[PDB]
């Protein structure tokens, strides 16, 4: 499924997607994508719109 990630912060902001087979994999990959770009923050997940949010 296409999961989404929303980024709120100053180091990084905007939206990005990933095709992952479930929400555990999608979570390892988005958190990898955040560490790549310097992002440290708090995470929510919303199984109803398959969407992750991280806010710095």
């Amino acid at each position: 499924m296409q999961y989404k990630l929303i980024l709120n912060g100053k180091t990084l902001k905007g939206e990005t997607t990933t095709e992952a087979v479930d929400a555990a994999t999608a979570e390892k990959v988005f958190k990898q994508y955040a560490n790549d770009n310097g992002v440290d923050g708090e995470w929510t997940y919303k199984d109803a719109t398959k969407t992750f949010t991280v806010t710095e």
